[PDB]
RNA sequence: AUGUACGUCGCACUCAAUAGUCAGUUUUCUGUUUUUUUUUUUUUUUUUUUUUU
């Protein structure tokens, strides 16, 4: 979460980095944990920073792809759109310009 | 050639003052100046548990 020390985990569940961790003082932007435990609040014990590019190719069966703003572009002669990928609803990529025409063949042929 | 004609008159300014109508229960708030600044960015906080060629 932006400028807030709670961590929007998978689904709507929220937890935090354990105070005994070495990186408890610096919570990174993308951190993963080994054990989830229920206590006075939810926490993650063994925390570590990852790059958000790593998760997507290993989660091909888990990504929910989303396509918005279908607009045709002259620069490539095809339909462009901003793509959004989600694992359990988690925005791995908030926005990415993608070629909408290369994805589906039906409607863009008439376009 | 002679004789032959003359006389009186009027005008102006004005103009005040008048009818009748008695009375209205007791008490009350409303009221003044003064310091003026209305607002100054924030943080990471805890632990049932236990076994594997």
């Amino acid at each position: 979460d932006a400028d807030k020390q709670e961590y929007t985990g998978a689904r709507n569940a929220r937890f935090s980095i354990f105070p005994g961790s070495g990186l408890f003082k610096k919570p990174p932007k993308w951190v993963m944990v080994a054990e989830l435990v229920e206590t006075s609040r939810l926490w993650g014990r063994i925390a570590a920073r990852i790059d958000p590019e790593w998760v997507e190719p290993v989660a091909q069966h888990l990504i929910k792809r989303t396509y918005s703003e279908p607009h045709w572009e002259r620069a490539q002669g095809a339909v462009m759109a901003t793509e959004k990928v989600t694992v359990y609803g988690l925005p791995i990529v908030a926005a990415r310009k993608v070629n909408y025409s290369q994805i589906d063949p039906a409607l863009c042929r008439e376009l």
